[PDB]
């Protein structure tokens, strides 16, 4: 219990989705692609939970993250708001992208199966950078809309890289995951827009290259009232506990 | 899940000059046990317990640190043997302010009181608690020969200076065993004292080390000097303690 500061009383709505999330979410890239032992992974989830985190982020592109998480979340699935993605696939050395309706449908079914559940709270488009083109000219977004209607997903959105893309994702979608940190502020307009219209924002890569550095990052991020949560990947339980502490303090 | 305490200092112990004492490269400062948000007997016991499990065996105190000494005796009951204790003589703090007395009478009185407060038959290291006028105190007061005598008598294991000046640190090392010095990213003036000690197998403790993780940057500076045996860091935050240990371990690869 060198862990007095937790996030239990700091949960926040993710726009108008009706979902309530901790201001930190556990990133999960490293579960699939030094990888944690099943044991190490279970302890990390257990610790996240006791620190008041209920948000977890994954993706088909993150190696076997999805595959491993299903079993790991058995018995506790209900606690967790799961975020996953569609469109980036990772075959051989490299990233393969497919934003067709067929593949969107195939990926989300496979994600439900891998995660041993009947629904995922949020599914975001896994952009290659060309956000606006994908949103306007591919089938992915209307397919996600359909999957939302059918109950397979609770909400949908974009994990984008451009401001033009983040704004458009929010016109009909529910949430934009954006990059925002001490070194990159270009996507700030997307956050400010979301705040004006009760829309979801998740920040990815809140901590980056270059008076605690994590606190400085979180003080920047949570100074923007649009942000619901920051997704931080970590396999170091001491870093997790520290990150939680700094988030709690930044939100006084 | 509470094996979030992977990096420890157990295999990183180092000699404190030629005293024969072996110390962890971090020592637990103890001002906050005795002065001013002060830890609850419970909180204090858990901090010592945690330090120990992180491989720390060095603890620093002083009569001037309010009730630190007084509290530590009971707190260390049953584990005294694990700890290399550092304490001080000469600064007294009687009311609003510091009072200094470097006489032989007071030196002797303080050390006996320290042994009594700490419930022990000796102290590993006792340092002169300078007001800044290091060289004058060492040359023209009774404190240093008294400490030498107390060392002969077995009441202390080694002696030295908690100084502020380079001239004073150098002289403390001519006949004494150890110099505690300020060395951090912002203050480097006492570096000669460290370099001299390194040349002659003499003890160096760094105080106020903290002042791209900032603690790691500080420790990378401090342990880049081969003369340094340990840095004394004060903390009552167990998460900070654990982090500090991790950074030390890493800086010493
Ligand atoms: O994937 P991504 O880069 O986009 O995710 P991200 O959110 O930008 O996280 C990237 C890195 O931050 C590190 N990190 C998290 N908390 C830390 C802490 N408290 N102290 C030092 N490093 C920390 C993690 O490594 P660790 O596993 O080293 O924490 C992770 O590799
Ligand atoms: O003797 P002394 O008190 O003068 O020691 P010092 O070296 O001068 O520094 C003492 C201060 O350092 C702070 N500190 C130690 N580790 C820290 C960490 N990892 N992160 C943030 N702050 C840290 C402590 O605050 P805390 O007591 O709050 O840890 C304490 O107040």
């Amino acid at each position: 219990s060198m862990i007095r500061d937790t996030l239990h009383d700091l949960h926040r709505p993710l726009g108008d989705t009706g979902l309530a999330v901790s201001p930190l979410g556990l990133g999960t890239v490293k579960f699939g692609r030094t990888i944690p032992d099943d044991r190490e992974a279970a302890d990390l989830l257990a610790l996240a939970r006791d620190l008041g985190i209920n948000l977890i982020d994954t993706a088909p592109a993150y190696g076997r993250s999805e595959e491993r998480l299903g079993p790991l979340l058995r018995g506790q699935r209900e606690h967790w708001v799961i975020v996953s993605k569609v469109g980036e696939e990772f075959v051989d050395g490299q990233s393969v992208f497919d934003f067709s309706a067929a593949h969107t449908r195939r990926s989300v079914e496979r994600s439900l199966k891998r995660l041993e559940t009947d629904r995922i709270e949020l599914v975001l488009v896994h952009s290659d950078g060309n956000d606006l083109d994908i949103l306007e000219n591919s089938e992915v977004y209307p397919t996600l809309a359909a999957l939302k209607r059918e109950g397979l997903i609770g909400a949908y959105g974009l994990s984008g890289k451009t401001v033009e893309g983040g704004l458009r994702a929010l016109r009909e979608g529910d949430c934009a995951m954006v990059t925002y940190n001490l070194n990159e502020r270009a996507e700030r307009p997307v956050i400010e827009y979301a705040a004006a219209h009760a829309k979801g924002i998740l920040v990815k890569k809140a901590l980056a290259s270059g008076q605690d550095p994590v606190r400085a990052s979180f003080e920047l991020v949570f100074d923007q009232p649009g942000v619901a949560a920051a997704i931080v990947g970590t396999i170091n339980p001491l870093h997790l506990a520290h990150n939680v502490a700094m988030a709690a303090q930044a939100l006084k």
